[PDB]
């Protein structure tokens, strides 16, 4: 299953192209302004086979709980209502969100002890790097 090295608290230290990613999602200017200023913490936990990813920031908190390979209903930070799934590929924790005929992917992988989240939509690629705290 998911490597236990994902478990714990992560803090955003680098974000590239998040504004264009949010634009591709349909997020408006004022929300993007706050989104680009946010430096969230991400807490990854498990209980049995249920994995939880909680995102905390002054602007917005989100939490998803899921079993690998089982579709679930998600309410994203920008209030999209998506059908989502998380699965593993070579140790990468890969999330897909589908709504209104659209799709975005968030792939979270460990690289030299950091957590790297690659966010993709409509040819837009955003990379967010987290330090373990
Ligand atoms: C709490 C994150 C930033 C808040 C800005 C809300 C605008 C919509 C953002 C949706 C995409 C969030 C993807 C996060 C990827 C990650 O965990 O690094």
């Amino acid at each position: 299953g998911m490597s236990n090295k994902f478990l714990g608290t992560w803090k955003l230290v680098s974000s590239e192209n998040f504004d264009d990613y949010m634009k591709a999602l349909g997020v408006g200017l004022a929300t993007r302004q706050l989104g680009n200023l946010a430096k969230p913490t991400v807490i990854i936990s498990k209980k049995g086979d249920i994995i939880t990813i909680r995102t905390e920031s002054t602007f917005k908190n989100t939490e998803i709980s899921f079993k690998l390979g089982q579709e679930f209903e998600e309410t994203t930070a920008d209030n999209r209502k998506t059908k989502s799934i998380v699965t593993l590929q070579r140790g990468s924790l890969n999330q897909v969100q589908r709504w209104d005929g659209k799709e975005t992917t968030i792939k979270r992988k460990l690289v030299n002890g950091k957590m790297v989240a690659e966010c993709k939509m409509k040819g837009v690629v955003c990379t967010r790097i987290y330090e373990k705290v």
